[PDB]
């Protein structure tokens, strides 16, 4: 149902464009989807939840949340309290 020259034939019997859609075969065979898990969000980044997750980033002493102690389970480690130098020079 796309086109017809006879302003019929698609009806005649049972005929429409070539086979039943369109061509035969162009409706199957991949998908996005979550079947059995209806909660998973948008791609899981497991090794980059650095935009995402409470983990990773001062939330320690100096963030705006009470919570104290390492950040959640010590992905981080330091390196936004005080460290060393850096590229200040003369």
């Amino acid at each position: 149902v796309n086109e017809a020259n006879c302003k019929a034939a698609m009806e005649i019997v049972c005929r429409r464009e070539f086979g039943h859609k369109e061509e035969e075969d162009a409706s199957e065979g991949v998908t996005t989807g979550d079947p059995d898990c209806p909660f998973t969000k948008a791609i899981p980044r497991e090794e980059y939840a650095n935009k995402y997750g409470p983990t990773i980033g001062d939330k320690i002493r100096l963030g705006d949340t009470d919570l104290i102690a390492e950040i959640e389970k010590d992905f981080a480690l330091y390196g936004d309290e005080s460290v060393f130098g850096g590229g200040k020079v003369i």
